[PDB]
């Protein structure tokens, strides 16, 4: 069973600032992971999969990288729509399994 | 694109009432569905996968089914524990596509 | 006397969406079972007899089915107007009893 580990539980920063995000596999998964962004509320968006591909739609102020048992999730500068909790999960196999989740503050 | 669609939004009842919630693919998934569990504050936790099957841990009291387009997830008697948010999501091609959730709650 | 379990007590969807509501009796009243509909204030008007058989004028969306003790109402597609109070009632013996009723709502 693969543990998702993600970093930090929780962050305030301002409009505009770059914040950046972790994720750490207990094993390689291949860069079988997504990023999805959870409005208070209402269910999961996909933003990245495969590691570092933008599904169609996403602002490019949204980016992902990192291979092996390491990711990283990056934005680039901080909209306020951006307020909500992200989530790194493993798809290289089952069950699949989540990070804790990072929520993303303004002010 | 793959839509879910997950009713009903929220529910209320009484420890050890039967509980059944739905979810509805735009096109044949295969069975290729998981339903999950988020306790407030939390991440998503896997409780199903393959429509029917369950994962190890997770109590006998609930349980899915379906098929092609239809699934649905079942708690035969709720317990004090159960109160989260549930939801459906598919696995069968990218991006995987989530239910609007369910939350359920004791009356 | 016959003891009726309704389940759920309360729900929210949305306009389209399925929505299944259960009623388990503790014994077995061979489908003499009626669903009514209790708008705000009014009295309850009966939608379906004999389990699942549908009164005159009654919309194709409504559906009953079930057998034993173990009986099922469905909406298949959620309209306004369907808003209101579901109870079912069985006519097997006297006296007859309703179930705790089931306050569907829109969100």
């Amino acid at each position: 069973d693969i543990q998702m580990t993600q970093s930090p539980s929780s962050l305030s920063a301002s409009v505009g600032d770059r914040v950046t995000i972790t994720c750490q596999a207990s094993q390689d998964i291949s860069d079988y992971l997504i990023w999805y962004q959870q409005k208070l509320g209402k269910a999961p968006n996909l933003l990245i999969y495969d590691a570092s591909t933008l599904e169609t739609g996403v602002p490019s102020r949204f980016s992902g990288s990192g291979s092996g048992t390491e990711y990283t999730f990056t934005i680039s500068s901080l909209q306020p729509e951006d307020i909500a909790t992200y989530y790194c999960q493993q798809y290289d196999d089952l069950p699949y399994t989540f990070g804790q989740g990072t929520k993303v503050e303004i002010k």
